[PDB]
């Protein structure tokens, strides 16, 4: 464990104060036995203090989320493009950690909200903490740091009522998005499945903005940074997601920490786009703006090395509640570029962290701490954990014998800013007209996803805008969702009888781009942790040994299994009252169960609902035992559908149901807009 | 009202910054049209600022949670059982602003939660703030305070993963409800409808405590606390309240807000019931005991004044 | 120890960020060579907002301080009187912090302010942390905790202007000593040269308030606390006092600083008074009240153990400003009595930390933590320096098997309330009556004061008194003085042109204590670390022989010898123009000198005015080798006045001189 110094036991022992003293803190000290409670009660006030302040405020943004240690891999010497000596030899090892959010929720939203989401990786080098802060999605809203406040203040809740939580479901989102075309990108993708994935296993990660590699030579070039799952790309449909966010909050935390506990920790490829500094305009846009992706057929992605998360925190509250990322970590052989949003970002980290720890000293909680001696002459401040030994904290001295030493290129492998860069000009508040064109990217993006899943986007605005109580800014946002495609602000239209405007062509195209789409990149690589509901019943010992048998033969494959009957018992993981459809990727049904499909021990109907529901989301479903159409009737399934299975053999159905499982969803069962 | 001196119009206006000069918010100060931001770009810093510095921390318990504003009348001139002042008076009527809340999770959990709720009252009174600081179930769970953390660490999400959410289903909930059988009695109240009620207006609120009414005269008597629904009592199902719970966060906080705008603003009956200092044990059980309610059968309610909500607030935050 | 674990050495490296990233620190990155500063500017950004944010609040009181590190030795085992670990064994040691102050400057003010004087030890015990937080003085101003703000924000400078610094010397303290009469007794001793002491290791430590220690089976008994210091008792006089303000605001920092770097740690023996829980009013008084001492006549002195600081922080802030004293910090074996000043103070220091630390963790920081392991459910909160493995911090629990488990009187050492210790009675906002008697007990204190004492406390009376503008708190301060002493009323009405009011005797008596003189206590037992003033010139290679010879031989007693001559070199220390007779606790002038007693290099008359500051605030004095006395107008004949040309004989002279401190006959008495 790579924290273990600061673990603190408490498996044995009598109970002590902070400062050692054995006590009680089961009764209060009173004046007699029904007597006024004593202020000299010391051991009641230092716990009730305690309590009284275990709360710190939560993230500005982000602050649901769940995070992981876990390693990184170099692949190579990358010598030849970074001077970062965390990529400077083949296999060298890095110890990590990984925090996955949402965005716009408070503490205790749910995690299947429809949101951007975070994907913050610090790399705790042998030459400083790296941090990569990144998202789900390549691009972000706004073009300048400076709106950040207006985005977040648009896209959370009204401030008079503090409704609705966790949504961009309401009118000031809409509002902002319809007035800030710059929105459009990013818009477009979280109204996709990106908005809503499967875990957080199974979304990839990005830095957004352009970076710079700097060699030890100095020379630079432009990168971006983009993880890539191992574990494929996959995302929940809508409904799923609205049943699962009350039904399990923790869906993704749990996801996380159970694939970890189980020996199954996601791993992602660290890639980046390279490309040189005189292509920054070269791609027909402007690598400064953060709202544009550049497209692989442009520029391929470089492995450079493989992330594992394989170590659940010990304590959260310790480990990932405190974990404060900043983009401003940087190390020897990165650089900045001028990219708006990313200049701005650098100051917001390092204030923003005064705010949630209390006091200046927060890259001295564990968590925070760099895994390499610290020198320099930072001092004082509330809650100073050092004991500084060098009585002359200044440069230049004599008095210490010139130490520190000036870390810079030429010297002690100091970090040293692209010496390539230059700034000309006025100096001025005034966007680049490099920034302007809003509208063709979205409707590139757009153009990249399958016909259901340009569907399924078509349907997440029309359920949101449907819930906008403006005609106004309904009619703004169709006039800039026209922009991007005239038959998706028609489609839209269509859902909230409103008109589309008429068709404006500046932006359209027909163009595609390759590594967008979640329901075109295939079936899943792997299925181990995928989840099998297995629906039994206690009323036959026959469906109890075909649950049992059928156990066997799915775990063997590192496939999670539940089975579900009225009651548990041994074999019996959950009963039906407990159970639901999101929480499964594929639902079997055994045969001898076929009866269930009114009891006071479950809400009338629950058996054949979660079959049911499990179908309607695309999900695998069959029935195992030879004896199906009873089943499969009273759910109006049809037997010879895709993704529908039946088999007496329990191999036979394994092995069918286990290519359901990497298809993962039957799009065939939506409906399109004709 | 302290409240009307501290509202802040934008209705019209430039941009300013908290000192009151005019700006502007929109792009960073930059060493030419596509170079780095300068560090002397105090609008963008002070903006900045402001948002990285937003948030405070949530509540330790009861962090969900929703308010309004109203009114209390009473009923009487009261003198005969307390000297309390807002209570000296037909019709003497004092603002006050209540707030409605779950106990477990944090503040963006769901409303329809299975919990207990809290219903905290403050009368702005003419001799100073008087707050009852209640919950929709008579009783608590334990019969010391210095066992608050135990219970709350217990109930509230594990502490190595931080799960599960605004929820008693899990060990540690029910490892201490069995190991402390003191817990049983809020248990029982909270696995009924009680722990999901259908809004914040059909629950009643009690003080759980007994406290004292204290005349002029300096005697004492002993009294219980129970604000009475005008609304009635009604719950959610549970499978109802896990559906809600996805579809709609904020289903208590919307209902009070709406009903309130509708001018249905909701009331209750402000209650005690009241008995003599020497009947302190004469109940079968004691009454410095928070497990314990006085059953209607041997203190009836006496209904002292009339507590109406019907404002909402202006801003979330400050309020 | 917690604290070599968080050492930090930077005696070489590079430069790194916090997060150990190397960089650089001395330019800022700039939009070309004349351009400017970027926002990226990681490097300057991270290095300014630590330094923004490098100061705390100073305490609410005490703020203005000094600590060191040392050892607690046992004596005994005291297992007989009580169950107190660090007590239970012969030679058992203890570490300590010990950090002294005054009480009413901010932390830059003046050590040598009257005041008040703050000594809290803290014994990291092998059973918890057990803070001692006590005073210079054995009683305190007021007899409730509720009462504090009041006294302190009466002290402290007027909240319009924020006059005076670090100074009762004001309408607003006289205000309040006469209408809150209590407050004699301390303001007796504040007048008295317990208000100057000449060091920290010159006073001595006092709880103030009864305790208890408490035996295994149960049984306690009443205790005070009161730390004997091995070095003596010695006071500044007023006026040195006022000048050392402005001349070295850190003298008491930088005496301790100086005696621990020279292998003089100070020494004190740590003590008890112990009497029966049945003698609570049996001595004339009730022991619950701060306003009291039990005369030595009444309850003799155990000497339990040996308290030696020795060792010096390694960084003031994190040590020194960060220790976060609690009377709280109890260990098995102690108690606490009904003491309504104590009550509350019980509940001050745990919710003040919060105001200083910024967050709950305050008992976490290196300087805070004890020496044993720490269970318990305690959680979270800003600033969490452990990771926590115990997934179920509930009490009762299964699911950690029980753990921690409740300690108590008959399990696991635990602390218990005395069990002999009962309530009764209505809930009473009332002070009792036996509390009454505020004046017996300051006359007691002055009666017990010498003749030259007594006139020192009346001159610092009639120096503030004097200061108070309001002829009404004038008048009502010589109320309340008349009834402690008509004779005090007198002579202080007299400075200030009012009249006393006529005697009133209800109070006065004849009776005498010992213990609490300074000018009674008798000649200092060690003169180790005193400081002798040299005064010699450059012009006389004679005068310079002479110092040298008187060094040689008074460095080897102890004393820190400065030689003073017009400019540096070879063998002198000082100059002039930076010399003050309070430098020194004795001078001599090298017969060589004589001529210098106007140049640019010091002030006209400079070295003539050292001699006769030291002569007039009753240091031992003398010339080594006639003139040089007639032109101080100092008796050849006085006491402690020194005139001989053997070395040897005026160095065995001059250290009795030393021993002696103050000679008192140089100051004028009222008649
Ligand atoms: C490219 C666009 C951006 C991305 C990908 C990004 C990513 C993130 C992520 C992943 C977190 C959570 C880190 C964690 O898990 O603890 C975060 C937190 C935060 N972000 Fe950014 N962000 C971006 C833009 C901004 C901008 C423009 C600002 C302000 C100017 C900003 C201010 C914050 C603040 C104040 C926090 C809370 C950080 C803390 O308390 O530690 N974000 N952001
Ligand atoms: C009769 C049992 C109890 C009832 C009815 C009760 C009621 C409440 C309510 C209604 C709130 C929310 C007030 C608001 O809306 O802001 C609250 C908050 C709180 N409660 Fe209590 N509570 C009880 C027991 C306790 C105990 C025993 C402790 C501690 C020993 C305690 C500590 C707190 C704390 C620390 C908060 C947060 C207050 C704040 O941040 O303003 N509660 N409680
Ligand atoms: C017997 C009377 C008292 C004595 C001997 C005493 C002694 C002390 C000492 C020695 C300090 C400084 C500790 C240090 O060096 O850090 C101190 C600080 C303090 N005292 Fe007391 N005191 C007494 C009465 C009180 C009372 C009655 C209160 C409040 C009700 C009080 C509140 C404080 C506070 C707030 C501080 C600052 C503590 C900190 O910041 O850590 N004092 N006192
Ligand atoms: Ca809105
Ligand atoms: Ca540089
Ligand atoms: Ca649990
Ligand atoms: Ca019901
Ligand atoms: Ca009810
Ligand atoms: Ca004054
Ligand atoms: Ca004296
Ligand atoms: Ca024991």
């Amino acid at each position: 464990s790579p924290l273990a110094a600061y673990e603190v036991d408490d498996s044995t022992g009598y109970l002590t104060s902070d400062v050692g003293g054995p006590i009680q803190d089961q009764t209060s000290l009173k004046a007699g036995i029904r007597g006024p409670t004593l202020l000299e009660d010391f051991m009641f006030r230092q716990k009730i203090q305690h309590f009284d302040h275990e709360r710190v405020p939560e993230r500005a943004v982000n602050a649901r989320g769940a995070g992981a240690h876990g390693t990184f891999t170099s692949y190579a010497d990358w010598s030849n493009i970074t001077a970062a000596s965390f990529l400077n030899a083949t296999g060298k090892q890095t110890p990590v950690f990984v925090r996955f959010s949402t965005v716009a929720g408070s503490r205790g939203s749910a995690d299947t909200a429809r949101d951007v989401h975070g994907f913050a990786t610090r790399f705790y080098t042998d030459e400083g903490n790296f941090d990569i802060v990144g998202n789900n999605i390549p691009v972000f809203f706004i073009q300048d740091a400076i709106q950040f406040p207006d985005l977040i203040h648009s896209v959370k809740p009204r401030p008079d009522n503090e409704i609705p939580q966790a949504a961009t479901a309401h009118d000031s989102a809409w509002d902002f998005f319809s007035q800030q075309p710059s929105t459009m990108h990013t818009l477009f993708w979280a109204m996709s499945g990106h908005g809503i994935p499967r875990s957080y296993r199974h979304m990839d990660g990005f830095g957004v903005h352009t970076f710079r590699f700097v060699k030890d030579d100095g020379s630079s070039k432009l990168i971006k940074w983009h993880f890539k799952s191992r574990q494929g790309k996959a995302s929940l449909v809508w409904e799923e997601a609205q049943v699962l966010s009350g039904k399990n909050a923790d869906f993704h935390r749990q996801d996380l920490w159970d694939a970890i506990e189980s020996g199954n920790g996601p791993e992602w490829d660290v890639c980046v786009q390279i490309v040189d500094e005189s292509q920054a305009q070269a791609f027909g846009f402007d690598l400064l703006d953060p709202t544009k992706i550049i497209p692989e057929e442009y520029a391929p992605l470089t492995k450079l090395g493989l992330l594992k998360l394989d170590r659940n925190p010990t304590n959260y509250f310790a480990e990932t509640e405190q974990v404060m990322f900043q983009p401003g970590h940087i190390v020897r052989g990165i650089d900045f570029t001028e990219d708006p949003l990313l200049q701005g970002r650098l100051f917001s980290y390092l204030d923003t962290q005064l705010n949630r720890n209390g006091g200046p000293n927060f890259e001295q909680l564990p968590i925070n701490m760099p895994r390499v001696p610290i020198h320099n002459n930072n001092r004082d401040g509330a809650g100073q954990m050092f004991i500084h030994r060098n009585k002359y904290p200044y440069t230049p001295n004599t008095l210490n014998s010139g130490y520190p030493r000036q870390a810079n290129q030429n010297a002690g492998r100091g970090f040293f800013t692209a010496p390539g860069r230059t700034a000309s000009g006025a100096l001025v508040r005034e966007v680049s007209p490099t920034f302007n064109d809003h509208w063709s990217q979205p409707r590139l993006f757009f153009n990249s996803l399958t016909p259901v899943e340009q569907q399924f986007l078509v349907n997440a605005m029309r359920f949101e805008i449907s819930l906008v109580k403006s005609e106004e800014v309904k009619k703004n946002v169709l006039t800039q969702l026209n922009r991007v495609s005239h038959d998706v602000a028609v489609r839209v239209a269509a859902a909230i009888g409103l008109g589309a405007p008429d068709a404006d062509d500046t932006y359209y195209h027909n163009n595609k781009t390759a590594g967008v789409s979640i329901v075109g990149s295939g079936p899943l690589p792997t299925i181990k942790t995928l989840r099998v509901g297995i629906l039994a019943t206690t009323s036959e010992s026959s469906a109890l040994d075909q649950a049992a048998q059928l156990r066997t033969r799915l775990e063997k494959d590192g496939l999670v299994v539940t089975v579900v009957a009225e009651t548990l018992r041994e074999g019996v993981d959950q009963t039906y009252s407990t159970a639901d459809a999101t929480g499964f990727d594929g639902v079997v049904v055994v045969d001898g169960a076929a009866a269930l499909f009114s009891s006071p021990l479950f809400p009338t109907g629950r058996p054949l609902q979660i079959f049911v529901d499990a179908y309607r989301w695309g999900k695998p479903v069959g029935v195992c035992g030879g004896k199906s159409s009873e089943v499969l009737d009273a759910a109006d399934v049809p037997e010879d559908g895709d993704g529908v299975y039946s088999e007496e053999s329990v191999d036979m159905f394994v092995e069918e149901f286990e290519k359901g499982l990497a298809t993962f969803r039957f799009t065939d069962r939506f409906a399109l807009d004709s």
